[PDB]
């Protein structure tokens, strides 16, 4: 697997640590890349993203996510996703008219001749860049610069929509959140009786439940069962999420989810080519297809995925206007409470976004 071999690396690479990427948006950008590849450095690039039979078609897999970007990028309401790449290439580095023109109307994305000499003003530059095309919600993207740089690629996605349902306000409490056995935080913990797709997994041991987005996006928040983290990382691939997408059935449930801001900042020049991408970041790479200058590779490339969860919803609980009982108060649902941490997804008909939330 792309996708979960790329969460492992991550997450081997900083124990105890948040993650959070997008997957489709570094699958995007690395099939955007593969555009000026040559030899090798493109071969290895679509082995990554995992290519047909006969090596076939390569402008169908541009057509797929040319289809997709644009799906993404139309408005609704109280929905914010703002996705996009972009490449900063030094002065030297004469473009091929090919390359740029394929890069923005394929995907949109725009290539940047700029002076690295001037580390500082290349940074501004870039963080102004990218402040901007986020509408002020990704601000400083990069944190430092080399002098030496020749291209740098940055990948960037911030997302916030509207529960299908809101989290009524006064459901809201502090409380406590075990990061481990022995260190625990106060959270504002959001709570919803409700009915939602849910899911016991015997054999990874942990549960998944689904809530829906004022469009067509669902998010699955997952919960180990005490002590199985691990396990259930081990146990992430493609074909685990398909049984999970079968075993979801509605349950009533008293949901408890913490109010919180999660995100996550990567070089993946450091991780890729463990998963079998390296000659891109070489000085023996083949990027022929953007210039004829030679020396030339990725130097820095840059991810990072804000996603933000709050109350806030299309409608409010509607009821019981209803309860019938007996008793002085209507007894409990069934409770799962996030309380510890958890793994999270966030797809349509995609992935957009994988995370595992240690700490709030």
């Amino acid at each position: 697997d792309f996708t979960f071999d790329l969460y492992r690396a991550l997450a081997s690479a900083a124990p105890s640590q948040n993650i959070f990427f997008s997957p489709v948006s570094i699958s995007m950008s690395l099939a955007m890349l593969s555009l000026g590849a040559g030899s090798s450095t493109k071969m290895q690039i679509l082995e990554g993203l995992g290519l047909n039979l006969q090596k076939s078609s390569e402008k169908e897999l541009h057509r797929g996510f040319q289809q997709l970007l644009q799906e993404l990028n139309q408005p609704r309401d109280g929905f914010q996703l703002s996705l996009g790449n972009a490449l900063f290439t030094d002065l030297v580095v004469d473009l091929q008219d090919t390359f740029v023109s394929a890069m923005k109307t394929l995907y949109l994305a725009d290539t940047f001749p700029t002076n690295f000499r001037d580390s500082a003003g290349a940074m501004k530059q870039i963080n102004d860049y990218v402040a901007k095309q986020t509408k002020g919600k990704i601000v400083d993207l990069l944190k430092n610069l080399d002098s030496n740089a020749v291209v740098i690629m940055v990948n960037y996605i911030f997302f916030k929509a509207k529960w299908e349902t809101s989290f009524n306000h006064k459901g809201t409490q502090e409380q406590d959140f075990y990061v481990t056995s022995e260190t625990v935080v106060r959270v504002p913990m959001m709570s919803r009786e409700d009915q939602y797709h849910y899911l016991l997994d015997r054999n990874l041991s942990c549960r998944v439940v689904g809530v829906p987005y004022q469009g067509n996006a669902t998010a699955l928040f997952i919960l180990p069962s005490e002590g199985k983290m691990q396990q259930v990382e081990n146990g992430l691939s493609e074909k685990t999420l398909r049984k999970w997408l079968k075993m979801f059935k509605k349950r009533q449930l008293e949901l408890y989810l913490p109010k919180f801001s999660i995100e996550g900042s990567y070089q993946l020049e450091k991780v890729l080519p463990s998963l079998g991408i390296s000659n891109v970041f070489t000085s023996h790479a083949d990027l022929s297809g953007i210039s004829n200058h030679s020396n030339i590779q990725v130097s820095e490339m840059v991810h990072k995925a804000v996603v933000e969860v709050d109350e806030s919803g299309t409608r409010a609980a509607a009821a019981t206007g209803t309860i019938f009982t007996f008793r002085s108060a209507r007894l409990n649902s069934q409770r799962l409470v996030f309380n510890r941490p958890f793994l999270m997804f966030i797809v349509d008909n995609n992935i957009l976004f994988l995370g595992k939330v240690n700490r709030p």
